[PDB]
C-alpha cells in the first residue's frame, strides 16, 4: 500500500521536525535528543495504526472526487498524514499514562514504557506529557495557516477532554458511585448494581469513541473542507456505534484470545473491570450464577479467574456477542444509507472503516 | 484586596460552569462531580496565586491608562482572571504529576493529592490530565471569540511544552548524559561534571521560567491587546531573568528552611539535584570539599545528608546568594528601564512582579 507508506514517510518528517527543533530551540543535547526518538518510536509505532489511516482513508475518499491541481492534492494528503500521527500520538499518550495507571506489565509483545530500565516512572509519566504537547506541536507548525486550524483544535482539545472524563469512569466502575470518595480507599462492590448495559454505554463512548471513530472521522474531513458535506449528528451516531462495537471486541478479547497474540496478559477480571463480558453475564445468569460471579470476581487468585472464565463459557457469551453483532451490522447499514443522502463519497468511507472493524 | 476577590470569585464561576458542563454533556452522577470538584479545590487552590494575578495586575495597569467603556474594563479583567486560571490549573497539573513522579509526600502542609486514601497513583495521574485538559475548556469557551485567542492558545501550548522538555531537563541532571539510553538503568553521576552554572540555568530556564514569568506577563498583555505595545525580546529577557532567581531561591530554602513553612520535607540532596546550592559549592570548593561532597550526595542517608548541609553552611552559600541577589537587582532594574522606553506603565508591572518576588 502506497497509502500505508506516504503515512510512514510523514512520521520521519514530523520526527525528524520535532527532534531538529528541539535542537535548534530548546537547546537540548544528542543524548537527550536520542532517548526522546527511542520513545517516539517505541510508543508511536508497531501498532496498526488504524486511527491515523483513517483520516487518510478519509482524505482519499473526497480527492477522487473533487477537482484539485496536483500540489493541492499532495498538500491535502500531507495534511491527512500529520493529522493521523496527531491521533496515534495522542493515543500514545494515553496508552503510556494508563500502562502506569494499571501497573501493566506488557503492551504488544514489549515492556510497557514505564518498565523500560532506563525509563523508570519518574522520567514515563513525563514522556507521555510530551507526546500529547507534541500533537500541538504538529498542529500549530503543519496547519498554522489553514482555515481549519481552530475547528480542528476545538475538536482534538473536546475529544482529549472526553477521553480522560472516560478513563475516569472506566476505573472507576467497579466502585460504588455513592462511596466515591478522595478521603475514603475504594471498596469494591458487592452488588455489582452499576454493571448495566447503559453504564457500560456511558464508560466505552468516552473511554474509546471520541479518539477512536469520532476524531479520526472528522479529522478527515476538516483537512478536506468538507465538514459543511455532511450531517453531523450521523457521524456523531456512527462513530459511537461502530467505537462501541470495537470496545466489545477487545472485552472478548481480553478474556479469551491467548497472551501470545493479545501482546498482553489480560487482567479484567482481576481487576473487577465493568467489562462487556460480566455486564452480559449478570443479565443473563440465575442466582446461583450471580453468587458464584460475586465470590469470584476481581481477585487476583488464578484459580478465582478460572472460575469466572468458566462461568463465561458456560453462560455460552458467544452467542450473546453473535446476537450484538447482528444488532450493530443493521444499525450501522442503516447510518451508511443515512450518510448516502448528503455524501455517498463519505459513506462508502464509513463503510470500509466498518469492514475493517468487523474483521479482527 | 478587590482584585484577590475578584479572582477568587472567578474560580467559583469557572468551576460551577465546568461541573454543570460535566453534568449536561458528559453524562456525570453527582458523586463523581463531587470527586473532581475536591479534586479541583485541593489541587488548584491554597498557594499565593502569584502567577494568576501577576496577569490581573498587568491588565489592571494597561485599565488605568487605557479608554474604555465600564462593560470592556469588566471584561477584560474578568478574562485576565480567567487567563490567570487557566495558568494556575497549568501548575496545577504539574504539581499533581510531579508529585506522583517524584514518590514527593506533602504539599503545602497537605498530602500530596495522589496519597488521599480515594485517590490512588491510579486516579491521580487521570486527576492530573483532566487539571490541563480544563485550561483549555476554559479557553474555548470564555474566549471563544476573542481575537486574542488564537496566539494565547499558540503560546499557551509552547510554554507547556517547555515546561515539559524542562522538567526532563531536571530529573535526569544528575544522571551523564553520555549514558543516558532507555535501555539502561540510569547510575547517578560521579564526576558531578555538568554541575555547572549553564547547564542549571538551562535546566531552570525550560522547567519553571516560562510557566511562572513569561506565561502570566505576555497573557497580560494578550487580555489587554497591548502586545505591539511593548518589545517582546526584552519580556522574554526579564520574564527568564526574573524565573531564575525565583526558582534559586526554591534550592536553597528546600535545603535551609524548616518543613513547618515549607509545607514539604525538602529531598534535594537524597535526591542528587542540580541545585544552585550544589553547583555554586562546587564553583567555589577545595579538592578535599569536593571529594567529601561525592561521599556524601544524593543519598537518603540522614548523617550523609547532614555532611552536605554542613558543607554548604561552612562554604558559606549566603554570600554567594546576596552576590547572586545584587547582580540580579542590577539587572533586572536595566531591563525594567528599557521597558519604559515603549511602555512605562507595563514596565511599572514589571517592577512590582520584581518587588513581590525578591520579598519572601
Amino acid at each position: 500500500m502506497a497509502s500505508m507508506e506516504r503515512f510512514l514517510s510523514v512520521y520521519d518528517e514530523v520526527q525528524a521536525f520535532l527532534l531538529d527543533q528541539l535542537q535548534s530551540k530548546y537547546e537540548i543535547d544528542p543524548n537527550r535528543a536520542r532517548y526522546l526518538r527511542i520513545m517516539m518510536d517505541t510508543t508511536c509505532l508497531g501498532g496498526k495504526y488504524f486511527r491515523g489511516m483513517t483520516v487518510v482513508n478519509v482524505a482519499e475518499g473526497f480527492l477522487a472526487v473533487t477537482q484539485h491541481d496536483e500540489a493541492t492534492k499532495e498538500r491535502i494528503l500531507h495534511d491527512a498524514c500529520v493529522g493521523g500521527w496527531m491521533i496515534e500520538f495522542l493515543q500514545a499518550h494515553y496508552l503510556v499514562e494508563d500502562d502506569i495507571m494499571d501497573g501493566s506489565v506488557m503492551r504488544r509483545g514489549k515492556p510497557c514504557w514505564y518498565r523500560f530500565p532506563g525509563v523508570t516512572t519518574q522520567c514515563a509519566i513525563n514522556d507521555g506529557i510530551i507526546l500529547k504537547s507534541w500533537t500541538q506541536i504538529m498542529a500549530w507548525h503543519y496547519f498554522a495557516d489553514r482555515p481549519f486550524l481552530k475547528d480542528l483544535l476545538c475538536l482534538f482539545q473536546k475529544v482529549d477532554y472526553a477521553t480522560a472524563v472516560g478513563q475516569m469512569y472506566d476505573v472507576t466502575s467497579m466502585c460504588d458511585s455513592n462511596k466515591l470518595d478522595p478521603e475514603v480507599a475504594q471498596p469494591m462492590t458487592t452488588d455489582f448494581a452499576e454493571f448495566t448495559p447503559a453504564i457500560y454505554k456511558r464508560i466505552v463512548k468516552y473511554k474509546t469513541t471520541f479518539y477512536t471513530y469520532l476524531l479520526p472521522l472528522v479529522m478527515g474531513l476538516f483537512v478536506s473542507e468538507a465538514a459543511a458535506s455532511v450531517e453531523m449528528n450521523l457521524v456523531e451516531r456512527v462513530a459511537h456505534l461502530i467505537g462501541e462495537y470495537f470496545q466489545v471486541q477487545d472485552d472478548v478479547m481480553d478474556c479469551f484470545t491467548p497472551p501470545e497474540q493479545l501482546g498482553k496478559v489480560g487482567t479484567d477480571i482481576e481487576d473487577a473491570k465493568c467489562s462487556w463480558l460480566a455486564v452480559t453475564f449478570l443479565g443473563k445468569a440465575n442466582a446461583a450464577q450471580v453468587a458464584e460471579f460475586k465470590a469470584n470476581y476481581g481477585d487476583k487468585d488464578p484459580a478465582k479467574v478460572a472460575v469466572v472464565k468458566r462461568l463465561y463459557s458456560e453462560a455460552n457469551l458467544q452467542a450473546d456477542f453473535a446476537a450484538y453483532e447482528a444488532e450493530v451490522v443493521r444499525e450501522v447499514e442503516s447510518l451508511i444509507e443515512q450518510l448516502k443522502v448528503k455524501s455517498p463519497t463519505f459513506a462508502e468511507s464509513v463503510a470500509v472503516v466498518w469492514e475493517k472493524t468487523h474483521k479482527r
